[PDB]
């Protein structure tokens, strides 16, 4: 697991979309702040965002990013994409959070 690799990490409170209830809820039942991390596996060039709590560190999204995924950028602070399980989205906690995490999934975009 040496092999895959964290490119980049942002503060961003990560929420999926209910759809039988029209809403964002928090991933994982609780509002709050995570860690959230764009791991590259190089021996497979795949990726996948990986995020947990700051506060307990419980797993909220462990999500592919697979080839094409469109990545829209809602807000300058929130920005979203789907699963056919779910949408997900990043409330960042701040711009440079919001941008910098962007850039990393353009760049994993490129490189699928």
């Amino acid at each position: 697991s040496m092999s895959e690799q964290s490119i980049c990490q942002a503060r961003a409170a990560v929420m999926v979309y209910d759809d039988a209830n029209k809403k964002w809820v928090p991933a994982g039942g609780s509002t709050g702040f995570s860690r959230v991390h764009i791991y590259h596996h190089t021996g497979n060039n795949t990726f996948r965002v990986v995020g947990r709590k700051i506060q307990d560190h419980q797993v909220v999204i462990n999500c592919a990013i697979p080839k094409g995924l469109k990545y829209n950028q809602a807000t300058q602070t929130f920005h979203q994409w789907r699963d056919a399980r779910q949408v997900y989205g990043l409330n960042f906690g701040s711009k440079e959070d919001a941008n910098v995490f962007a850039s990393a999934m353009m760049h994993a975009l490129e490189v699928l």
